[PDB]
Protein backbone atom coordinates (compact mmCIF):
# COMPACT_ATOMS: atom_id res chain seq x y z
CA UNK A 1 0.00 0.00 0.00
CA UNK A 2 1.40 4.04 -0.64
CA UNK A 3 0.91 4.32 3.49
CA UNK A 4 2.85 1.38 4.45
CA UNK A 5 5.80 2.56 2.22
CA UNK A 6 5.85 5.62 3.65
CA UNK A 7 6.04 3.83 7.73
CA UNK A 8 9.14 2.27 6.31
CA UNK A 9 10.64 5.41 5.23
CA UNK A 10 9.52 6.97 8.59
CA UNK A 11 11.21 4.49 10.40
CA UNK A 12 14.64 4.28 8.18
CA UNK A 13 14.62 8.28 8.15
CA UNK A 14 14.12 8.41 12.15
CA UNK A 15 11.29 11.03 11.65
CA UNK A 16 9.80 10.08 15.36
CA UNK A 17 6.41 12.33 14.44
CA UNK A 18 5.85 10.76 10.77
CA UNK A 19 6.29 7.36 12.22
CA UNK A 20 3.30 8.35 14.66
CA UNK A 21 0.25 9.52 12.43
CA UNK A 22 0.70 6.67 10.35
CA UNK A 23 -0.05 4.52 12.81
CA UNK A 24 -2.82 6.88 14.28
CA UNK A 25 -4.71 7.02 10.67
CA UNK A 26 -4.73 3.57 10.22
CA UNK A 27 -1.28 1.92 9.26
CA UNK A 28 0.02 -1.67 10.11
CA UNK A 29 2.76 -1.45 12.22
CA UNK A 30 4.03 -5.37 10.75
CA UNK A 31 4.23 -3.82 6.95
CA UNK A 32 6.69 -5.57 5.24
CA UNK A 33 9.56 -4.89 2.46
CA UNK A 34 10.26 -6.85 -0.77
CA UNK A 35 12.93 -8.21 0.94
CA UNK A 36 11.29 -8.71 4.38
CA UNK A 37 12.53 -5.72 6.69
CA UNK A 38 9.77 -4.41 9.07
CA UNK A 39 10.01 -0.91 10.19
CA UNK A 40 11.26 -2.64 13.40
CA UNK A 41 14.18 -4.22 11.10
CA UNK A 42 14.92 -0.55 10.09
CA UNK A 43 14.45 1.38 12.56
CA UNK A 44 16.88 -1.41 14.89
CA UNK A 45 19.37 -0.85 12.04
CA UNK A 46 19.44 2.45 12.15
CA UNK A 47 19.28 3.19 15.74
CA UNK A 48 16.37 4.79 16.55
CA UNK A 49 16.12 3.93 19.76
CA UNK A 50 12.61 6.29 20.44
CA UNK A 51 10.97 4.74 17.27
CA UNK A 52 11.87 1.25 18.08
CA UNK A 53 9.68 1.60 21.40
CA UNK A 54 7.09 3.49 19.57
CA UNK A 55 6.59 0.17 17.00
CA UNK A 56 6.53 -1.91 20.17
CA UNK A 57 3.82 0.40 21.81
CA UNK A 58 1.28 -0.75 18.70
CA UNK A 59 1.61 -3.87 18.66
CA UNK A 60 4.95 -4.04 16.35
CA UNK A 61 5.81 -8.14 16.06
CA UNK A 62 9.77 -8.24 17.80
CA UNK A 63 10.39 -11.30 16.22
CA UNK A 64 9.49 -10.67 12.80
CA UNK A 65 11.45 -12.65 10.36
CA UNK A 66 12.80 -11.34 6.66
CA UNK A 67 12.74 -13.09 3.53
CA UNK A 68 16.44 -14.64 5.38
CA UNK A 69 15.98 -15.16 9.18
CA UNK A 70 17.28 -12.27 10.35
CA UNK A 71 14.92 -10.14 13.18
CA UNK A 72 15.71 -6.99 14.76
CA UNK A 73 17.48 -8.39 17.39
CA UNK A 74 19.77 -9.99 14.62
CA UNK A 75 20.43 -6.09 13.38
CA UNK A 76 21.05 -4.45 16.39
CA UNK A 77 23.89 -6.77 17.94
CA UNK A 78 25.70 -6.41 14.47
CA UNK A 79 25.52 -2.62 14.09
CA UNK A 80 25.84 -2.59 17.89
CA UNK A 81 23.12 -0.80 19.48
CA UNK A 82 23.39 -1.73 23.26
CA UNK A 83 19.98 0.15 24.46
CA UNK A 84 18.19 -1.46 21.14
CA UNK A 85 18.82 -4.79 22.53
CA UNK A 86 17.73 -4.48 25.82
CA UNK A 87 14.69 -2.67 25.02
CA UNK A 88 13.89 -5.98 21.82
CA UNK A 89 14.73 -8.64 25.01
CA UNK A 90 12.47 -6.55 26.76
CA UNK A 91 9.63 -7.02 24.77
CA UNK A 92 9.92 -10.82 24.08
CA UNK A 93 12.92 -10.79 21.31
CA UNK A 94 13.74 -14.41 20.79
CA UNK A 95 17.74 -14.71 22.35
CA UNK A 96 18.42 -17.81 19.91
CA UNK A 97 17.11 -17.46 16.55
CA UNK A 98 19.23 -18.62 13.70
CA UNK A 99 19.12 -16.71 9.93
CA UNK A 100 19.29 -19.34 7.09
CA UNK A 101 23.18 -19.32 7.92
CA UNK A 102 22.76 -20.59 10.99
CA UNK A 103 23.94 -17.57 12.37
CA UNK A 104 22.57 -15.90 16.49
CA UNK A 105 22.87 -12.73 17.54
CA UNK A 106 26.01 -14.20 19.65
CA UNK A 107 27.67 -14.94 17.15
CA UNK A 108 27.61 -11.18 15.32
CA UNK A 109 28.33 -9.84 19.21
CA UNK A 110 31.04 -11.90 19.72
CA UNK A 111 32.30 -11.63 15.99
CA UNK A 112 32.11 -8.11 15.72
CA UNK A 113 33.60 -7.42 20.09
CA UNK A 114 30.18 -5.68 21.29
CA UNK A 115 31.42 -7.24 24.43
CA UNK A 116 28.58 -5.53 26.50
CA UNK A 117 26.15 -6.97 24.10
CA UNK A 118 27.47 -10.15 24.49
CA UNK A 119 27.15 -10.02 28.69
CA UNK A 120 23.87 -8.56 27.61
CA UNK A 121 22.70 -11.56 25.44
CA UNK A 122 24.33 -14.49 27.66
CA UNK A 123 22.00 -12.71 30.77
CA UNK A 124 19.28 -13.15 28.32
CA UNK A 125 19.76 -17.11 28.02
CA UNK A 126 21.63 -16.75 24.49
CA UNK A 127 23.17 -20.62 24.12
CA UNK A 128 27.16 -20.32 23.95
CA UNK A 129 27.90 -23.03 21.99
CA UNK A 130 25.72 -22.87 18.87
CA UNK A 131 27.47 -23.60 15.71
CA UNK A 132 26.72 -21.94 12.04
CA UNK A 133 27.29 -23.83 8.85
CA UNK A 134 30.98 -23.53 9.24
CA UNK A 135 30.98 -25.50 12.62
CA UNK A 136 31.71 -22.16 13.97
CA UNK A 137 30.62 -20.83 17.31
CA UNK A 138 30.49 -17.10 18.33
CA UNK A 139 33.81 -18.54 20.84
CA UNK A 140 35.32 -19.58 17.52
CA UNK A 141 34.39 -16.34 16.17
CA UNK A 142 35.51 -14.05 18.48
CA UNK A 143 38.91 -15.93 18.50
CA UNK A 144 39.09 -15.66 14.58
CA UNK A 145 38.63 -12.30 14.19
CA UNK A 146 40.66 -11.25 17.58
CA UNK A 147 38.19 -10.68 20.47
CA UNK A 148 40.35 -12.02 23.23
CA UNK A 149 38.17 -11.35 26.37
CA UNK A 150 35.13 -12.41 24.70
CA UNK A 151 36.79 -15.61 23.65
CA UNK A 152 37.56 -15.90 27.42
CA UNK A 153 34.47 -15.24 28.85
CA UNK A 154 32.70 -17.43 26.50
CA UNK A 155 35.05 -20.01 27.64
CA UNK A 156 34.42 -19.59 30.50
CA UNK A 157 30.98 -19.89 30.31
CA UNK A 158 31.13 -22.76 28.94
CA UNK A 159 33.38 -24.27 31.46
CA UNK A 160 31.13 -23.21 34.18
CA UNK A 161 28.23 -25.31 32.59
CA UNK A 162 29.72 -28.30 33.01
CA UNK A 163 30.18 -28.50 36.64
CA UNK A 164 26.19 -27.42 37.13
CA UNK A 165 25.26 -30.16 34.94
CA UNK A 166 27.17 -32.31 36.46
CA UNK A 167 25.87 -31.22 39.99
CA UNK A 168 22.06 -30.69 38.62
CA UNK A 169 21.93 -34.20 37.32
CA UNK A 170 23.74 -35.49 40.54
CA UNK A 171 21.18 -33.16 42.59
CA UNK A 172 18.08 -34.41 40.55
CA UNK A 173 16.84 -31.00 39.20
CA UNK A 174 15.40 -32.07 36.26
CA UNK A 175 14.33 -28.02 35.34
CA UNK A 176 18.15 -27.09 35.84
CA UNK A 177 19.03 -29.93 33.62
CA UNK A 178 16.78 -28.60 30.96
CA UNK A 179 17.53 -25.38 31.09
CA UNK A 180 21.67 -26.09 31.04
CA UNK A 181 20.91 -28.45 28.19
CA UNK A 182 18.76 -25.47 26.31
CA UNK A 183 21.66 -22.90 27.40
CA UNK A 184 24.68 -25.13 25.56
CA UNK A 185 25.45 -27.64 28.10
CA UNK A 186 27.23 -30.74 26.88
CA UNK A 187 25.77 -33.59 27.79
CA UNK A 188 29.04 -35.97 27.85
CA UNK A 189 31.32 -34.01 29.93
CA UNK A 190 33.17 -35.84 32.90
CA UNK A 191 34.56 -35.85 35.86
CA UNK A 192 37.63 -36.44 37.42
CA UNK A 193 36.68 -40.09 37.49
CA UNK A 194 34.65 -40.74 34.88
CA UNK A 195 31.41 -39.81 35.89
CA UNK A 196 29.23 -38.47 33.40
CA UNK A 197 25.46 -36.70 33.98
CA UNK A 198 24.44 -39.88 32.58
CA UNK A 199 26.25 -41.99 35.60
CA UNK A 200 25.29 -39.71 37.80
CA UNK A 201 21.34 -39.59 36.91
CA UNK A 202 22.00 -43.39 36.93
CA UNK A 203 23.36 -43.65 40.44
CA UNK A 204 21.04 -41.32 41.96
CA UNK A 205 17.59 -42.95 40.38
CA UNK A 206 16.33 -39.64 38.71
CA UNK A 207 14.48 -41.29 35.49
CA UNK A 208 13.28 -38.25 34.23
CA UNK A 209 16.75 -36.17 33.69
CA UNK A 210 18.29 -39.81 32.49
CA UNK A 211 15.49 -39.61 29.66
CA UNK A 212 16.29 -36.19 29.29
CA UNK A 213 20.09 -36.91 29.08
CA UNK A 214 19.59 -39.43 26.54
CA UNK A 215 16.99 -37.26 24.60
CA UNK A 216 19.94 -34.88 23.72
CA UNK A 217 22.40 -37.29 22.59
CA UNK A 218 24.16 -38.69 25.72
CA UNK A 219 26.46 -41.31 25.34
CA UNK A 220 24.83 -44.78 26.71
CA UNK A 221 27.92 -46.33 27.09
CA UNK A 222 30.15 -44.12 28.56
CA UNK A 223 33.17 -45.69 30.30
CA UNK A 224 34.46 -44.37 34.21
CA UNK A 225 37.80 -44.78 34.99
CA UNK A 226 37.38 -48.39 36.29
CA UNK A 227 35.10 -49.13 33.51
CA UNK A 228 31.54 -48.82 34.77
CA UNK A 229 28.72 -47.48 32.65
CA UNK A 230 25.66 -46.37 33.74
CA UNK A 231 23.99 -49.89 33.52
CA UNK A 232 26.57 -51.24 36.35
CA UNK A 233 25.12 -48.19 38.31
CA UNK A 234 21.58 -48.77 37.40
CA UNK A 235 22.13 -52.75 38.04
CA UNK A 236 24.06 -52.27 41.45
CA UNK A 237 21.28 -49.30 42.76
CA UNK A 238 18.14 -51.55 41.43
CA UNK A 239 16.34 -48.41 39.48
CA UNK A 240 14.49 -51.07 37.12
CA UNK A 241 12.83 -48.11 34.94
CA UNK A 242 16.36 -47.14 34.31
CA UNK A 243 17.63 -49.83 33.24
CA UNK A 244 14.81 -50.58 31.09
CA UNK A 245 15.37 -47.05 29.39
CA UNK A 246 19.11 -47.83 29.23
CA UNK A 247 18.64 -50.83 27.38
CA UNK A 248 16.23 -49.24 25.08
CA UNK A 249 18.66 -46.96 24.25
CA UNK A 250 21.04 -49.37 23.24
CA UNK A 251 22.75 -50.09 26.57
CA UNK A 252 25.36 -52.71 27.02
CA UNK A 253 24.12 -55.84 28.47
CA UNK A 254 27.48 -57.41 29.05
CA UNK A 255 29.64 -54.89 29.66
CA UNK A 256 32.26 -55.82 31.93
CA UNK A 257 34.36 -53.59 34.53
CA UNK A 258 38.06 -54.02 35.19
CA UNK A 259 37.17 -56.85 37.75
CA UNK A 260 34.90 -58.67 35.07
CA UNK A 261 32.18 -57.17 37.00
CA UNK A 262 28.72 -57.16 34.77
CA UNK A 263 25.05 -55.96 35.16
CA UNK A 264 24.16 -59.01 35.61
CA UNK A 265 26.56 -59.88 38.51
CA UNK A 266 25.50 -56.96 40.51
CA UNK A 267 21.97 -57.34 39.99
CA UNK A 268 22.54 -61.13 41.20
CA UNK A 269 24.39 -60.32 43.98
CA UNK A 270 21.77 -57.63 45.47
CA UNK A 271 18.69 -59.44 44.80
CA UNK A 272 17.22 -57.09 41.87
CA UNK A 273 15.01 -60.17 40.89
CA UNK A 274 13.21 -57.82 38.29
CA UNK A 275 16.39 -56.39 37.04
CA UNK A 276 17.90 -59.60 36.35
CA UNK A 277 15.13 -60.96 34.66
CA UNK A 278 15.24 -57.67 32.27
CA UNK A 279 18.67 -58.31 31.56
CA UNK A 280 18.48 -62.02 30.74
CA UNK A 281 15.37 -60.78 28.04
CA UNK A 282 17.78 -58.36 26.72
CA UNK A 283 20.53 -61.17 25.86
CA UNK A 284 22.41 -60.86 29.15
CA UNK A 285 25.29 -63.89 29.61
CA UNK A 286 24.68 -66.42 32.59
CA UNK A 287 28.19 -67.97 32.14
CA UNK A 288 30.26 -64.95 32.79
CA UNK A 289 32.38 -65.60 35.35
CA UNK A 290 34.36 -62.27 37.13
CA UNK A 291 37.36 -61.85 38.42
CA UNK A 292 37.14 -64.42 41.43
CA UNK A 293 35.52 -66.87 39.12
CA UNK A 294 32.06 -65.92 40.30
CA UNK A 295 28.85 -66.14 37.73
CA UNK A 296 25.80 -64.32 38.83
CA UNK A 297 24.53 -67.90 40.04
CA UNK A 298 27.27 -67.94 42.61
CA UNK A 299 27.19 -64.66 43.74
CA UNK A 300 23.04 -65.13 43.86
CA UNK A 301 23.82 -68.35 45.73
CA UNK A 302 26.63 -67.49 48.20
CA UNK A 303 24.85 -63.88 49.33
CA UNK A 304 21.32 -66.11 49.88
CA UNK A 305 18.92 -65.17 47.03
CA UNK A 306 17.25 -68.14 46.04
CA UNK A 307 14.67 -66.66 44.07
CA UNK A 308 17.47 -65.27 41.64
CA UNK A 309 19.65 -68.60 41.84
CA UNK A 310 16.33 -71.02 40.74
CA UNK A 311 15.94 -68.42 37.95
CA UNK A 312 19.43 -68.00 36.91
CA UNK A 313 19.61 -72.01 36.90
CA UNK A 314 16.64 -72.53 34.75
CA UNK A 315 18.23 -69.94 32.29
CA UNK A 316 21.26 -71.86 31.75
CA UNK A 317 19.76 -75.56 31.83
CA UNK A 318 17.59 -73.82 29.04
CA UNK A 319 20.74 -73.14 26.92
CA UNK A 320 21.98 -76.66 27.60
CA UNK A 321 18.29 -77.70 25.52
CA UNK A 322 18.93 -74.71 22.70
CA UNK A 323 22.63 -75.65 21.47
CA UNK A 324 21.99 -79.31 21.31
CA UNK A 325 18.97 -78.67 18.85
CA UNK A 326 20.68 -75.93 17.35
CA UNK A 327 23.33 -77.94 16.06
CA UNK A 328 21.17 -81.13 15.32
CA UNK A 329 18.88 -78.78 12.96
CA UNK A 330 21.42 -76.87 11.67
CA UNK A 331 20.99 -72.81 12.55
CA UNK A 332 24.79 -71.68 12.45
CA UNK A 333 23.29 -68.05 13.62
CA UNK A 334 21.48 -69.52 16.48
CA UNK A 335 24.13 -71.41 17.12
CA UNK A 336 26.48 -68.33 17.17
CA UNK A 337 24.38 -66.64 19.36
CA UNK A 338 23.22 -69.10 21.88
CA UNK A 339 27.02 -69.77 22.75
CA UNK A 340 27.42 -65.78 23.33
CA UNK A 341 25.12 -66.37 26.03
CA UNK A 342 27.18 -68.42 27.98
CA UNK A 343 25.85 -71.50 26.81
CA UNK A 344 27.90 -74.93 27.60
CA UNK A 345 30.05 -76.30 24.61
CA UNK A 346 30.55 -79.57 26.69
CA UNK A 347 27.06 -80.56 27.73
CA UNK A 348 25.55 -83.70 26.97
CA UNK A 349 22.05 -85.33 26.77
CA UNK A 350 21.38 -88.47 28.45
CA UNK A 351 23.09 -90.24 25.95
CA UNK A 352 26.17 -88.73 26.34
CA UNK A 353 25.90 -86.91 22.85
CA UNK A 354 27.48 -83.35 22.90
CA UNK A 355 26.30 -80.56 20.64
CA UNK A 356 29.82 -81.70 18.06
CA UNK A 357 28.72 -85.05 18.30
CA UNK A 358 25.42 -83.74 16.40
CA UNK A 359 27.05 -81.39 13.94
CA UNK A 360 29.36 -84.09 12.68
CA UNK A 361 26.59 -86.64 12.32
CA UNK A 362 24.13 -84.44 11.09
CA UNK A 363 26.98 -83.03 8.42
CA UNK A 364 26.60 -79.11 9.16
CA UNK A 365 29.93 -78.11 8.08
CA UNK A 366 29.13 -74.34 8.73
CA UNK A 367 28.55 -74.97 12.58
CA UNK A 368 31.36 -77.29 12.96
CA UNK A 369 33.89 -74.54 12.92
CA UNK A 370 32.31 -72.05 15.24
CA UNK A 371 31.61 -75.09 17.95
CA UNK A 372 35.76 -76.08 17.83
CA UNK A 373 36.70 -71.68 17.55
CA UNK A 374 34.78 -71.95 21.30
CA UNK A 375 36.44 -74.77 22.90
CA UNK A 376 34.82 -77.98 22.27
CA UNK A 377 36.04 -81.55 23.41
CA UNK A 378 37.47 -82.79 20.32
CA UNK A 379 37.79 -86.36 22.17
CA UNK A 380 34.51 -86.49 23.87
CA UNK A 381 33.02 -90.38 24.17
CA UNK A 382 29.48 -91.30 24.07
CA UNK A 383 28.31 -93.95 27.01
CA UNK A 384 28.90 -96.29 24.36
CA UNK A 385 32.79 -94.31 23.89
CA UNK A 386 32.26 -92.69 20.36
CA UNK A 387 33.71 -89.28 18.99
CA UNK A 388 33.02 -87.15 16.70
CA UNK A 389 35.36 -88.32 14.25
CA UNK A 390 33.07 -91.68 13.90
CA UNK A 391 29.97 -89.95 13.04
CA UNK A 392 32.15 -88.21 10.87
CA UNK A 393 33.59 -90.90 9.06
CA UNK A 394 30.25 -93.21 8.87
CA UNK A 395 28.35 -90.30 7.12
CA UNK A 396 30.79 -90.02 4.08
CA UNK A 397 31.59 -85.92 4.55
CA UNK A 398 35.23 -84.90 3.36
CA UNK A 399 35.54 -81.17 4.75
CA UNK A 400 34.29 -82.41 8.09
CA UNK A 401 36.83 -85.16 8.32
CA UNK A 402 39.58 -82.53 7.40
CA UNK A 403 38.64 -79.87 9.90
CA UNK A 404 38.07 -82.50 13.01
CA UNK A 405 42.11 -83.97 12.32
CA UNK A 406 43.36 -80.50 11.71
CA UNK A 407 42.62 -80.32 15.78
CA UNK A 408 44.20 -83.14 17.10
CA UNK A 409 41.39 -85.68 16.75
CA UNK A 410 41.47 -89.40 18.49
CA UNK A 411 42.40 -91.68 15.08
CA UNK A 412 43.23 -94.73 17.25
CA UNK A 413 40.23 -94.24 19.59
CA UNK A 414 37.54 -97.36 19.41
CA UNK A 415 34.47 -97.46 20.86
CA UNK A 416 33.21 -100.09 23.52
CA UNK A 417 33.13 -102.73 20.65
CA UNK A 418 36.49 -102.06 19.50
CA UNK A 419 35.79 -100.03 16.28
CA UNK A 420 37.49 -97.30 15.34
CA UNK A 421 37.05 -94.79 12.40
CA UNK A 422 38.63 -96.47 9.76
CA UNK A 423 36.75 -99.41 10.30
CA UNK A 424 34.14 -97.54 9.06
CA UNK A 425 34.84 -95.40 6.08
CA UNK A 426 35.89 -98.79 4.85
CA UNK A 427 32.47 -100.75 5.40
CA UNK A 428 30.73 -97.78 3.92
CA UNK A 429 32.69 -97.15 0.52
CA UNK A 430 34.52 -93.58 1.42
CA UNK A 431 37.81 -93.91 -0.28
CA UNK A 432 38.53 -90.25 -0.01
CA UNK A 433 38.18 -90.72 4.01
CA UNK A 434 40.31 -93.87 4.40
CA UNK A 435 43.18 -92.34 2.60
CA UNK A 436 42.95 -89.27 4.88
CA UNK A 437 43.15 -91.47 8.08
CA UNK A 438 46.21 -93.32 6.97
CA UNK A 439 47.79 -89.55 6.46
CA UNK A 440 47.22 -89.11 10.39
CA UNK A 441 48.99 -92.88 11.42
CA UNK A 442 45.50 -94.55 11.47
CA UNK A 443 46.33 -98.25 12.74
CA UNK A 444 45.34 -101.41 11.07
CA UNK A 445 45.75 -104.28 13.35
CA UNK A 446 43.44 -103.36 15.60
CA UNK A 447 40.82 -105.87 15.61
CA UNK A 448 37.11 -105.26 16.70
CA UNK A 449 35.39 -107.72 19.23
CA UNK A 450 34.53 -110.34 16.54
CA UNK A 451 38.41 -110.20 16.02
CA UNK A 452 37.66 -108.45 12.52
CA UNK A 453 40.12 -105.48 11.52
CA UNK A 454 39.33 -102.64 8.98
CA UNK A 455 41.15 -105.03 6.43
CA UNK A 456 38.67 -108.14 7.02
CA UNK A 457 35.91 -105.90 7.27
CA UNK A 458 36.80 -104.22 3.21
CA UNK A 459 36.93 -107.61 2.45
CA UNK A 460 33.81 -108.38 3.34
CA UNK A 461 31.52 -105.82 2.17
CA UNK A 462 33.44 -105.44 -1.25
CA UNK A 463 34.87 -102.25 -1.83
CA UNK A 464 37.18 -102.53 -4.72
CA UNK A 465 39.32 -99.42 -4.64
CA UNK A 466 39.40 -99.66 -0.41
CA UNK A 467 40.44 -103.40 -0.42
CA UNK A 468 43.66 -102.77 -2.22
CA UNK A 469 44.81 -99.48 -0.25
CA UNK A 470 44.31 -101.64 3.35
CA UNK A 471 46.67 -104.02 2.24
CA UNK A 472 49.76 -101.51 1.33
CA UNK A 473 49.92 -100.21 4.76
Amino acid sequence: SDLGKKLLEAARAGQDDEVRILLANGADVNTADETGFTPLHLAAWEGHLGIVEVLLKNGADVNANDERGHTPLHLAAYTGHLEIVEVLLKNGAGVNATDVIGTAPLHLAAMWGHLEIVEVLLKNGAAVGAQDKFGKTPKDLARDNGNQWIYELLEKAEKDLRRKLLEAARAGHREEVEKLIKLGADVNTADETGFTPLHLAAWEGHLGIVEVLLKNGADVNANDERGHTPLHLAAYTGHLEIVEVLLKNGAGVNATDVIGTAPLHLAAMWGHLEIVEVLLKNGAAVGAQDKFGKTPKDLARDNGNQWIYELLEKAEKDLRRKLLEAARAGHREEVEKLIKLGADVNTADETGFTPLHLAAWEGHLGIVEVLLKNGADVNANDERGHTPLHLAAYTGHLEIVEVLLKNGAGVNATDVIGTAPLHLAAMWGHLEIVEVLLKNGADVNAQDKFGKTPFDLAIDNGNEDIAEVLQKA
